[PDB]
């Protein structure tokens, strides 16, 4: 979060529709209230992603379903601090400033992976994932990790 204390940069004006992924009850619980009292066009979802996401409030690196759908769909991943930040500000900060990530165009689009690890769970959330980003699993890009798939997605253009 590099922004000026003197005239921290405004965040466009436009709906945000949050959601939260892997959050503690309780961190959740404060970044709903925070959103609430902001205000300003943004409003927190409900929960795969609520078709109306552009916003996803992660802790840390993108590592839940959702925060990778979120990756390889173009939405905003920010830390809970850019809710508090903002509500600090007295408005939506600019995303980018803040330090939220966004990875714009999809990444994945029209691209094929060839996933080399054994099916279970997590082959299976990867397929979903890839697909999510309007990516194709070879029944030329080659991922034997979740891992090599975010490193890919957020490396490109």
């Amino acid at each position: 979060r590099s922004p000026s204390p003197v005239d921290p940069k405004r965040g466009a004006v436009q709906p945000r529709y949050f959601i939260t992924t892997s959050l503690t009850e309780k961190e959740r619980n404060s970044v709903m209230e925070a959103i609430q009292k902001l205000g300003q066009r943004a409003v927190l979802v409900d929960n795969i992603l609520p078709l109306n996401t552009t916003h996803i409030v992660l802790r840390g690196p993108p590592r839940s379903v959702a925060a990778l759908c979120g990756v390889v769909s173009s939405k905003w991943l920010v830390q809970p601090s850019y809710v508090f930040d903002s509500l600090g500000a007295g408005f939506w900060l600019d995303e980018e400033v803040e330090g939220g990530l966004r990875y714009f165009p999809p990444p994945l689009r029209c691209q094929r992976f060839l996933l080399t690890m054994p099916e279970g769970v997590v082959k299976t959330m990867l397929q979903r994932v890839v697909e999510f980003g309007g990516g194709e699993v070879v029944g030329v890009v080659v991922v034997s990790s979740g891992d090599e798939l975010l490193r890919f997605a957020i490396s490109r253009d």
